């Protein structure tokens, strides 16, 4: 069901080591709904190529836009199973600090705060 049920440890190491390659400059994150959200749709793929340069602020925005949502629809991102203590820290850092061991950054979102 979720992506490290559907992927090995190998095969998701092996597809970082192809996005290193092949798109440098990016940030692979996975972004997920809570297994309990009801309210916010879920989006039309797991697998994110994040420009480096770009805040959690903005990554925030950029969700939000995906989903399609309006200005009073609540909506929180989990990175790496906990609140960010920041929104303005550059997703290249964010990545150093929280990336997973298989690579990828895992983002889980709903609209509650309580997942
Ligand atoms: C080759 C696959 N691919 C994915 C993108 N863009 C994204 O994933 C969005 C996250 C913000 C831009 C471009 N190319
Ligand atoms: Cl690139």
């Amino acid at each position: 069901k979720t992506f490290k049920q559907r992927r090995t440890f190998e095969q998701r190491v092996e597809d970082v080591r192809l996005i290193r390659e092949q798109h440098p400059t990016k940030i692979p994150v996975i972004i997920e709904r809570y297994k309990g959200e009801k309210q916010l749709p879920v989006l039309d793929k797991t697998k994110f190529l994040v420009p480096d340069h770009v805040n959690m602020s903005e990554l925030i925005k950029i969700i939000r836009r995906r989903l399609q949502l309006n200005a009073n629809q609540a909506f929180f991102l989990l990175v790496n199973g906990h609140s960010m203590v920041s929104v303005s820290t550059p997703i290249s850092e964010v990545y150093e600090s929280e990336k997973d061991e298989d690579g990828f950054l895992y983002m889980v979102y709903a609209s509650q705060e309580t997942f």
